[PDB]
């Protein structure tokens, strides 16, 4: 019944939040609506794959807090394979590559190529990462769909192709059904195009040694039985001097404070009295999560290492199932699989095929792709569609339709009187990421710890030092990169 | 605890939906979030304004399913005052005016409005009402935001400007927050740019003698103890022989089916056993509604139609509060008063404002645009900001941004094993309006019907005889109005004569 903090959500930054208060000599009970704790994250287990995640895996330089935690919790990382060549497949052919950017042949179009990206950073420098509805020119940018600036930025079909799965593959989302200011803040808070896209020194750098869901695990673990499982909140009232918090399996929790750590329109699954502020009231209802199915396929031995293939492919087109790959083979080189997403509309139209159908389309996409018949001969394949989530939403993450983020965006982590919000789509710094869910989990806590007058102001918001074991090497650009004229700069030089 | 069917929500359409199951002889209760009766209608009582609806109001031709369960009840209508000129205020200057459409005197300017509209009807009729995403361009107009279409389409900023006004007005929304496709269809569903915009021989033709809420009062009056206020449901469970539905106080209803009568993203606040499809899973968080603060300024005398004033402004501009008023005067001449709407960014904008700073600006507005020191003069004011209410979501209705619609929109009425869908938004005719609410909620309760083995398939969909009481004007267009070019249009003629 009686508690310092309720905390609602048990994912990765609804544990982050109730570790921090816990270490601090608060009392803490968590309250997570599902069997399970990790939300977004899921490790599964068995023989065939030994684990695997089917959510969130991916940690890289520059998010220093999701390493630091995992590394007091005795987990390790490995590093995703790119020792041998990635591919972009394009107009039905295979163009192997090395280095993050897929080259481009036609000088006309590798201009139009290389000013799209530069143009997304351009763009990005005017955006604060911790407001974004304080650009110069916020309201235009956010009046306008991430189509519409594509349709305007991109004079090749080559480009506007590469730069719509780029848009899908980010956000699992249409580039119509975005933002372009919310969408350009997103890619500038992970530090731009090339870190968010890169294995080697970027988001997609390391997985870790037997799951992310060891994360939420073993906090779990650390937090003894003050995590509640299938206690889904229903009900929240600040009428009186305590906070009343109910779940549906009719439960009440007494507390001083709360933290709010789901994703933020999953708020309208619970009642509020009093009703929650008009902005709050409305802004949950206009924040929707992507669409994706996570798919992996297991093979005898990971073959295309022989081909000189890494595993990454890049494969543009309406027609593909799958726009995106990367190997998921384990360190020892065992469990030999390829991990691929399908994105977006894609989730939708090819939800309605038996897990087996699915199977068969990936495996002959990638046969085509890797040049190779071994594809046609899986051994195994697990997938996850997390549009199916009621206590999730969808993934990765939660995406601003047009007009959105001018309008509602100050409230996502404004309090509402002893209530304080956490979760990955309130942080500054990798929001939509495992990192942004450990930033704002301990940013709520710490909120609440002042709140409490046992810190000062300025400790609320705190740095984290550069992890030892995945330090980041700097983004640099090329003098040409810098200094080549667009296509219509090219147009007005004649 | 024990029913046929629970009807989750007593709006005018689950009160519907109630009354049709009642009267067939099933036992049906109704479960209610709120203290009373009939959602997004709310009639205020009071000594000082006798009585004034602060939710949804008009009613209109072609309206014919509210308009006979109204008169079944014992209502009355009356029309809204239309009989001196309307104003259309533009650049800080008023220009009074009759018949529906704003005059426009510059020949280029003239074109540009005519091929707006008309282009509207045109996109309209490939739009089948009961299956927008069917339209053979659906796709690339609903991957379209109204704002863009507006700049492909408007020649004039005059015609842009108008346009902008029309679909906050309809919609509370914004230009660039809502899909093409969803706009289209919203106004076709409605009969067209004529009959939405029109007081006389459309929409806003009509209130109620004493209030719409007297509708779902009435029907809850009939129904008796079945309708159960201050039930919020929280919980649908499906994993057995009968429904189970548990409300927010700890009470159990046991059903051979429900109706889900809530605006669809409100389905959120329900947690689903099993849980949802995949694709209703995600609609219900696709699918926002509107923003608007009702504002009703009451005068000693409805001094505006003594300089030949109607009471209706359409006042276009950044700086004014409301973008359009009605005349909201009893039909007995008293009270007198004007309607106004803050809409979409507005309604978040002023809505930090206390509510004698939002009057003092509405009062210095109406002043201005009336050329009248009177309307400086307020006797009383009654305002309600939907924005605010957690068992709405907002007002008048539910809007879908670029894409949803052609991804999500064949779900919206799709039931869930023994759920079925009510709700305005639901409806194919008068979608957003008391109709569309009226005419959901008898489909849903005879979707039921069927599935019951009571009625044969062809009597789930059924017309409605029109009004006798509310004959409806066809909507007529002339030979220059058909005819005439667009600006491009004109353009080109310009540059093939000159070869
Ligand atoms: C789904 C997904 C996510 C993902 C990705 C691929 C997929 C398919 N790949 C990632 C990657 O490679 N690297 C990375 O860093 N992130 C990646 N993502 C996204 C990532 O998983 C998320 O950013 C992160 O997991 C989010 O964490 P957060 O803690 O903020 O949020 P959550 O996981 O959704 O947890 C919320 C918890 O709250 C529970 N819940 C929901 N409603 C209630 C109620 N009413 N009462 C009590 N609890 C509730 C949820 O069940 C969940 O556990
Ligand atoms: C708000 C508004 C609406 C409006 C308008 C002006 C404003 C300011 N002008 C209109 C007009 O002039 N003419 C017209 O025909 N319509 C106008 N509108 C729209 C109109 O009010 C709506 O279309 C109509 O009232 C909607 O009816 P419907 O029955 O479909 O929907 P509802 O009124 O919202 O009723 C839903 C009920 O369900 C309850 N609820 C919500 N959640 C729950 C849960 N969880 N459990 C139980 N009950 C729930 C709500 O409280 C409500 O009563
Ligand atoms: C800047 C030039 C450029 C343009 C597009 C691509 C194709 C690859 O693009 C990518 C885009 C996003 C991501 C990150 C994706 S992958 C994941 O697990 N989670 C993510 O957010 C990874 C790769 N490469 C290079
Ligand atoms: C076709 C030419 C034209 C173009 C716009 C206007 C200005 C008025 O436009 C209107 C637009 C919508 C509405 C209906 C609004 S008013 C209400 O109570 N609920 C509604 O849906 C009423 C008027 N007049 C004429």
């Amino acid at each position: 019944n009686k508690c310092d903090v309720v905390v609602v959500g048990g994912g990765i930054s609804g544990m982050a939040a109730a570790k921090l208060l816990h270490d601090s000599g608060l009392n803490v009970v968590v309250l997570e609506a599902r069997d399970r704790v990790g939300g977004r994250t899921y490790t599964l287990r068995n023989q065939k794959v030994k684990y695997v995640d089917l959510g969130g895996s991916y940690v890289g330089p520059t998010q220093n807090r999701i390493l630091r935690l995992a590394k007091e919790l005795g987990l390790e990382t490995y590093k995703v394979n790119e020792v041998e060549r990635l591919i972009h497949h394009v107009k039905g052919k295979s163009y192997p590559f090395r280095g993050p950017f897929p080259p481009v042949w036609n000088p006309i179009t590798y201009l139009d190529h290389n000013n799209f990206w530069r143009t997304m950073d351009d763009m990005g420098r005017e955006i604060p990462s911790d407001a974004p509805w304080k650009a110069p020119l916020a309201e235009e940018w956010d009046n306008m769909t991430m189509k519409e600036l594509l349709d305007k930025l991109c004079w090749t079909e080559s480009a506007k192709q590469l730069a719509t799965l780029f848009v899908n593959l980010c956000v699992t989302a249409e580039t119509h059904e975005v933002s372009a200011l919310w969408f350009l803040w997103y890619v500038k808070q992970c530090g731009g195009t090339t870190r968010i896209i890169s294995t080697t020194n970027g988001g997609q750098e390391r997985k870790f040694v037997g799951g992310s869901g060891q994360v939420s695990e073993r906090i779990m673990d650390l937090l003894g039985d003050r995590v509640k499982l299938e206690r889904p909140v229903i009900y929240i009232d600040q009428t009186r001097e305590n906070v009343l918090v109910e779940t549906l399996n009719h439960e009440m929790y007494e507390a001083k404070y709360v933290i709010s750590a789901i994703p933020p329109t999953l708020g309208m699954k619970i009642h509020f009295n009093p009703p929650l502020p008009m902005m709050r009231n409305q802004m949950i209802t206009r924040v929707p999560l992507g669409s994706v199915i996570k798919c992996i396929v297991y093979y005898k031995e990971p073959f295309w290492r022989k081909k000189d293939y890494c595993g990454t492919m890049i494969i543009d087109g309406e027609e593909a199932p799958v726009a995106y790959t990367l190997d998921d083979t384990k360190p020892e080189g065992n469990y030999a699989a390829i991990m691929g997403f399908i994105l977006a509309h894609k989730a939708r139209k090819l939800a309605r095929l038996t897990k087996e159908e699915r199977l068969k389309k990936l495996c002959e996409l990638y046969a085509k792709v890797l040049g190779s018949l071994e594809a046609l001969e899986p051994v195994h394949y697990e997938e996850k569609n997390w549009c199916e989530e009621q206590y999730s939403g969808g993934c990765y993450t939660t995406y601003f339709p047009p007009g959105i983020l001018t309008q509602y965006g100050r409230v996502l982590r404004q309090p509402v009187d002893r209530i304080y919000f956490a979760g990955t789509e309130t942080a500054t710094h990798w929001s939509g990421y495992m990192e942004g869910a450990v930033e704002a989990g301990e940013r709520a806590a710490r909120e609440i710890l002042h709140a409490m007058g046992k810190i000062p102001e300025d400790e609320i918001w705190q740095s984290e030092p550069e992890s030892v074991d995945v330090p980041a090497q700097p983004i640099t650009t090329t003098f040409l990169e810098r200094h080549l004229p667009s296509v219509p700069g090219l147009l007005r030089l004649i």
